[PDB]
């Protein structure tokens, strides 16, 4: 099971996979860890955990369409059976979320459909929101960023600083990312028609429940 | 793409698939290593390259099924896509073999079939043989050990002490192994009717020519 993440910073939630495959948790491999930016601490992480390390920076392409042919070509050089998104913050053209199908995870600081956008954590305090939480899904090309597979919920307390917020709900993102990869890496999960399908049993809008 | 190695000694083939591993020539990674020897510097080559080790020692087990069933199970742990035999010294039960059908791969240092038992650098000078070698096959419960896959060539000079007969040929098996690996690994290599099967072209007894 050959697994190639991509990050764009710290790389906590990278830094939980590598430990879940080091343990056997997710019976596969991190073969690469891809960074679109050179300073991502991430990259440590994977250099010291002997994980071959690629860094595409935009500001060296000529075009979009050229550093996403370099970024596809590099991984595809893994023969992924996955593709996990980490904490990788640039916009994936179409052409590439088509590339990687139903092989293609991310993990998002929302309940989606929720605060699809940056500052997810922000807006949950701003609203007044009495829980927030975090959201792995498969990416496809529809209406929809694609079925969500597990979401964790967090309560959100009064003075609710930005933090624990931000960090209770990163302590569920480390638990259910390496989870739900364990399930694709065991062959229990697949994607079909845009929906998420656990051991043979399509999952609801929210995921599995 | 999830390979388990079983060893006895030296693991430097062992050496040579994890090199593969690393520099992406095998598109996988060693996920353990077992070892039927306390002592085999394998172990050491394994956890230096980051991989679990697992040691079954036969004095430890009350019969030969009980080892075999420790084995299967703690092998099975991983979900190995094959089970790579690097200098493993144990004869395999026919329900091992049966049970990784055309997923055991195994490097014997003789041009099968030929000197299919011990000491074949040996024999292989007694006989005042002219050629001696390796062949990486496929491991199956059939008259014939099973398919090769592919054998290296290696001349025998008349003063051969024993050495450079056995380490011209160790020469050889350290390319060959991982060669036959990555051809697995990357979906070229398979087995059928206990025939190799190379790009959907079944190959000859002496492995591909």
């Amino acid at each position: 099971m050959n697994i190639v993440v991509l990050i764009s910073g710290n790389g906590s939630n990278l830094q939980a996979i590598i430990d879940a495959c080091k343990t056997n948790k997710i019976k596969g491999t991190v073969r690469a860890v891809f960074s679109n930016k050179a300073d991502a601490f991430g990259l440590e992480r994977a250099r010291q955990a002997g994980i071959a390390t690629h860094t595409l920076i935009a500001s060296a392409f000529d075009s979009r369409e050229a550093y996403d042919r370099a970024l596809i070509h590099e991984i595809d050089m893994y023969a992924p059976d996955v593709v996990v998104l980490a904490g990788f913050m640039r916009i994936l053209s179409p052409a590439f979320v088509s590339h990687y199908a139903g092989r293609l995870l991310n993990i998002h600081p929302s309940l989606l459909p929720k605060y699809p956008g940056l500052h997810t954590h922000r807006q949950a305090l701003e609203n007044g929101d009495e829980e927030h939480g975090t959201s792995v899904h498969f990416v496809t090309d529809e209406l929809d960023g694609g079925p969500v597979i597990l979401q964790a919920k967090v309560p959100v307390f009064a003075g609710d600083s930005e933090d624990d917020i931000t960090a209770r709900v990163q302590t569920q993102e480390h638990a259910i990312y390496p989870l739900v990869i364990s399930w694709f890496a065991d062959g229990r999960l697949k994607m079909h028609e845009n929906a998420a399908w656990l051991d043979g049993q399509r999952l609801p809008p929210q995921g599995y429940a």
